[PDB]
């Protein structure tokens, strides 16, 4: 298993620049992408930019072009952040896409920049132990409508993981009490059988085919287990 080590985060003032990294422990053919995502404290996730293994191949969020470029160096894969602005204060973690699986197949631990001066989902969601619950994505024809459909599971404090690809597959260590289905321009992620660890944050996830800079993530969904 390929570990990634991000690191550069720090204090910086508005305008200011810094560069972060992500460390690959060793190279792998599996891996063509490697992938930046931020999440802002108490907020979502939000898609950074990405790199292919060999370089060629660069796309940036709007909300960064033109301000942020990526780069990397033979193991090395670098953020290089300009013109800093207070929303860009968030934890910046790196993570790699395989050629099977999702957008995200496996993560870092995530390194903390602070500056100093689209798919919908339902905000909230609970159940009690054994109860079936669904989380709804609601996208247009450019994004879920023209794209597979993923779904990522957070729980507090940690990266996020791989939980749904390819509308409804499941990756090795997901149970199957998780299912995903697409229709239309619409999503939808199923847990039936409510466990006490099912208490996380869920993002569905479609890439757009249009104005990819527009972003990934959906809104998110709070997920709160009542023992
Ligand atoms: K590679
Ligand atoms: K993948």
């Amino acid at each position: 298993q390929v570990q990634l080590v991000e690191s550069g985060g720090g204090l910086v003032q508005a305008g200011g620049s810094l560069r972060l990294s992500c460390a690959a422990s060793r190279r792998s053919s599996r891996s063509w992408a490697m992938h930046w995502v931020r999440q802002a404290p108490g907020k979502g996730l939000e898609w950074v930019a990405v790199i292919s293994y060999d370089g060629r191949l660069k796309y940036y969020a709007d909300s960064v072009k033109g301000r942020f470029t990526i780069s990397r160096d033979n193991y090395l894969v670098y953020l290089q952040m300009n013109s800093l602005r207070a929303e860009d204060t968030a934890v910046y973690y790196c993570a790699a896409e395989e050629g099977d699986g999702g957008f995200f197949d496996y993560w870092g631990q995530g390194t903390l920049v602070t500056v100093s001066s689209v798919l919908t989902q339902p905000p909230s969601a609970s159940g009690t132990p054994g109860q079936r619950v669904t989380i709804s994505c609601s996208g247009s024809s450019s994004n879920i409508g023209s794209n597979y459909v993923n779904w990522y599971q957070q729980l507090p404090g940690t990266a996020p993981k791989l939980l749904i690809y390819r509308n409804n597959e499941r990756p090795s260590g997901v149970p199957d009490r998780f299912s995903g289905s697409k229709s239309g321009t619409s999503a939808s992620l199923a847990i039936s059988g409510l466990r006490s660890e099912d208490e996380a944050d869920y993002y569905c996830a479609a890439w757009d085919g249009s104005l990819s800079g527009r972003g990934v993530f959906g809104t998110g969904t709070k997920l709160t287990v009542l023992e």
